[PDB]
């Protein structure tokens, strides 16, 4: 089965990796990449790469993206060794600092160069962090676009839309973490199970390879209108820079029990295509899990946003 790897670059990326490992992920290899030796020492990842030792003396990049870049370039061989054999690589980082901003694009370009389907999931800084951080991050996002197959951007300001006055910062961070984690899990599940209408890693490549922005979502629902409700949840995007609107390619997998109806499968597909408001090329799949009773799961991967709009 296709070899999946998730690579956290810099502080935010490392944090995401640690929290994903805590949450529980089967058949995924994690790699932690940082300049900061103290943070690496605390990483839960099975594979750790300290980059730029000579430049930083084991410290972080001090918000300087040129140091993050030079560090990654300096450690290219070690990064190549850690990635070798991967079929798909997810690179996650916080844009705005030095290590994520400068090194994540280098890491992604190595992963792609060496044949892996490469997806980035990065954050933009909070407005309260100031304009310099925002400007550095914007350059990082542009660099990431050039280095990956597909990119998902999570503006940290969106977290302010899902918290009340007391929600812990760490709880908010976990909500952002769900984007990459559930995207990885949906691909892992799609590879592992044969479906009645079967989609596999080649379908994922068709949808995600050499594209631009992406949306990856999952919805789960039971009862009346379950399919419509699951599809709406899969495309809901309160934390995303890139919503479903304008998608021209969608991989949609529906998992249900024996009761999964043709009518509700069409309903789900129609929700996604109507929200995209485009001529969508839909690669549709269906998995019947007989242990499931009234539950339905809809997973969506959407791309093609940069393609010329249709008439
Ligand atoms: N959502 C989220 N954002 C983070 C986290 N840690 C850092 N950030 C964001 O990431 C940006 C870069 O921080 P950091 O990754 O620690 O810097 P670096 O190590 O030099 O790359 C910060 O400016 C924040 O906006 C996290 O755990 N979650």
């Amino acid at each position: 089965l296709a070899t999946l790897k998730v690579i956290g670059v810099g502080g935010g990326g490392n944090n995401a990796v640690n929290r994903m490992i805590d949450h529980g992920m089967n058949n995924v290899e994690f790699i932690a990449i940082n300049t900061d030796g103290q943070a690496l020492n605390l990483s839960k990842a099975e594979s750790k790469i300290q980059i730029g030792e000579k430049l930083t003396r084991g410290l972080g990049a001090g918000a300087n993206p040129e140091i993050g870049k030079k560090a990654a370039e300096e450690s290219r061989e070690q990064i190549e060794d850690a990635i070798q054999g991967a079929d798909m690589v997810f690179v996650t980082a916080g844009m705005g600092g030095g290590t994520g901003t400068g090194a994540a694009p280098v890491v992604a370009k190595i992963a792609k160069e060496m044949g892996a389907l490469t997806v980035g999931v990065v954050t933009r800084p909070f407005g309260f962090e100031g304009r310099k951080r925002q400007t550095q991050a914007a350059a990082g996002v542009e660099s990431m676009k050039a280095a990956v197959d597909t990119l998902i951007v999570i503006p940290n300001d969106r977290l302010l839309d899902i918290v009340d006055k007391s929600t812990p910062m760490m709880e908010a961070f976990k909500e952002a973490d769900n984007v990459l984690r559930q995207g990885v899990q949906g691909i892992s599940d799609l590879i592992a199970v044969s479906g009645e209408v079967n989609l596999d890693f080649a379908d994922v490549k068709t949808i995600m390879s050499n594209q631009g922005s992406a949306l990856m979502g999952i919805g789960v629902s039971s009862g009346e209108n379950r399919a419509v409700e699951a599809a709406k949840k899969a495309i809901s995007s309160p934390l995303l820079e890139t919503s479903i609107v304008g998608a021209q390619g969608v991989l949609m997998n529906i998992t249900g029990g024996e009761s999964l109806s043709l009518f509700e499968a069409q309903e789900a597909a129609d929700i996604v295509q109507d929200a995209a408001d485009e001529d969508v090329n839909m690669i549709f799949g269906t998995v019947i899990n007989p242990e499931l009773q009234d539950e339905i799961v809809v997973t969506v991967i959407a791309t093609g946003f940069e393609d010329k709009p249709s008439s």
